[PDB]
């Protein structure tokens, strides 16, 4: 599923998201965005052979099994398959997980690189939330 903007930050902020270890609700868009392009079934594959998945590009090195990442941590314990689902439950709650380890949402390449520090609130102006 492709998810329009404000469609899926009402999804998030059911699911919990909204100020989730205090990152507001555009935070997580603008990560979505600029991580999947809002689409579910998202992949990509990593040089060290791990693959990211999903609407927030979770990966098999440390947080779900795609049975094909030699040492890896299933920290999510969840396949990575799960990931790809146009319900995004199983993304949101393995993202606070990720979230809560210590580094925040810098865990997130394109957060760090294209969000942090930007006007994120403009990603759910308009919205009927
Ligand atoms: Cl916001
Ligand atoms: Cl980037
Ligand atoms: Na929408
Ligand atoms: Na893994």
């Amino acid at each position: 599923k492709v998810f329009g903007r404000c469609e899926l930050a009402a999804a998030m902020k059911r699911h919990g998201l909204d100020n989730y270890r205090g990152y507001s609700l555009g935070n997580w868009v603008c990560a979505a965005k600029f991580e999947s392009n809002f689409n579910t079934q998202a992949t990509n594959r990593n040089t060290d052979g791990s693959t990211d998945y999903g609407i927030l590009q979770i990966n098999s090195r440390w947080w779900c099994n795609d049975g094909r990442t030699p040492g890896s941590r299933n920290l999510c314990n969840i396949p990575c398959s799960a990931l790809l689902s146009s319900d995004i439950t199983a993304s949101v709650n393995c993202a606070k997980k990720i979230v809560s380890d210590g580094n925040g949402m810098n865990a997130w390449v394109a957060w760090r690189n294209r969000c942090k520090g930007t006007d994120v609130q403009a990603w759910i102006r308009g919205c009927r939330l």
